[PDB]
DNA sequence: AAAACTATGCATGCTCTACTGCTTCTGATCTAGTCGACC
């Protein structure tokens, strides 16, 4: 029971989701789309050329793409606030730092840096100098 | 009549077992906030 997911480096999608983001006009980001679509269905038929009944499909890289879509999965109980504490206790950050201030009220322009509104680029930012520079996940990992 | 052996009461030290006070762990309660989904 062989599935693509498990060969497609969770790194590579993310910088497929990068360049769409980093884009001027449509065309550019549905190149990108269709060049991700075409490898994978490409390596789909590579892969499967003996099995006769297959139930592997795009659906791993699609419930990421598109998470509002996710029905199969439920809630996952947690926000940006959550997401925030839960970061500052596993790194180990002081409660009190700069950091950990930054984190909780993200919505504060106060850092006068990077952006006041997006949880994400503070997120990436603290983790810039803590995180290594290659990963090691797979899709099918990130899911399970 | 004098000397040697032995008995018993008390002093001394040590060790072991209740009782009171201080410190720390656990449980129960309340209050404040977060997340889900809809409209």
């Amino acid at each position: 029971s062989q599935t693509v997911a498990s060969h497609v480096p969770f790194a590579d999608l993310c910088s497929t989701l990068e360049r769409i983001q980093k884009s001027k006009g449509r065309a550019e980001k549905i190149r990108h789309f269709r060049e991700f679509l075409d490898s994978w269905r490409k390596f789909h038929d590579a892969l499967h050329k003996n099995h006769k009944d297959v139930t592997d499909s795009f659906y791993p890289a699609m419930r990421l793409i598109l998470p509002q879509l996710e029905r199969e999965r439920m809630a996952y109980g947690i926000k940006e606030t959550m997401l925030a504490k839960l970061y500052i206790e596993l790194l180990n950050l002081p409660r009190d730092g700069k950091d950990a201030l930054k984190l909780l009220n993200y919505r504060t322009p106060t850092g006068t840096h990077g952006d006041a509104g997006d949880f994400a680029m503070i997120a990436y930012f603290v983790l810039k100098p803590r995180c290594l520079q290659k990963g090691s996940l797979t899709i099918q990992q990130v899911n399970d």
